[PDB]
């Protein structure tokens, strides 16, 4: 078929989504402190890689596995819900059709919690 | 098309998956304490409803929204990963083809964290 990545506009679309996503995440006073020690330019690059790779683009994901990145930080299920919500909101802002937003959340969310099955 | 629910065997298949899922969840010493105060027979019924409804079956979900059920329990992102993993494992045990397991996790996981977009 066509990849989800291609369907939404390829690399540029991923960049747009990720930038808007991080605005929403870092604006959230329940989340922002988690990123106090983070190399943010590197993180955003890695997130573009993760999204692009997961949605079927040619970009390699060169980052770490999700469990090993996220563990030991005190991130709650509530925090995950907030993040997932900000992602859905960024895809909406970007103009992604709603059924494709659902598809993307369905690809990304399980991967974010180390399910690949 | 056909619903995911129909594709996997309808109501009976949901019942099989849910029973095996709860064996895995309650066997997990990191999760089992969360259910100490729970009406378990009612919960399993509600989970069958949730899965069946979410996968396109005729069964109404009569339970509560995910945020309102799960909040204030100290459930972590790690706990969610464990649960999602047990779900994938139950679908594998049940013999669901792997691409359909991926589809199901993609439907269920975002709903579990109150994303509908
Ligand atoms: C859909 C959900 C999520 C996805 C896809 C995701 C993905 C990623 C990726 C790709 C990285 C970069 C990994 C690397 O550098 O190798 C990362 C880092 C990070 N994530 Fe997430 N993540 C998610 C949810 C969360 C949540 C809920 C939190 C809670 C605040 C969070 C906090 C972090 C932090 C703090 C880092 C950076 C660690 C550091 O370099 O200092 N993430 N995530
Ligand atoms: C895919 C992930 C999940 C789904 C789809 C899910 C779904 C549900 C549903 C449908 C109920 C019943 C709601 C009602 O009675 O109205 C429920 C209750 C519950 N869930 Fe989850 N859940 C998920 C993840 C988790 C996780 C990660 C925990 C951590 C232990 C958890 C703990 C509970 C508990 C303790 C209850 C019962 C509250 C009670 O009646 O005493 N769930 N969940």
């Amino acid at each position: 078929p066509i990849s989800i990545y291609d369907k939404i506009g390829g690399h540029e679309a991923i960049e747009v989504v990720v930038e808007d996503f991080y605005v929403r995440v870092l604006a959230d006073d329940q989340l922002s402190a988690f990123f106090s020690g983070t190399n943010m330019s590197r993180l955003k690059g890695k997130q573009v890689e993760f999204f692009a790779a997961a949605l079927g683009g040619p970009e390699p994901y060169t980052g770490a596995p999700m469990k090993q990145v996220h563990q030991g930080r005190g991130i709650t299920m509530h925090h995950f819900s907030l993040v997932a919500g900000h992602l859905a909101d960024a895809l909406t802002a970007a103009g992604v059709p709603s059924e494709t937003i659902t598809e993307i959340l369905g690809v990304i969310a399980p991967l974010a919690v180390d399910v690949t099955s």
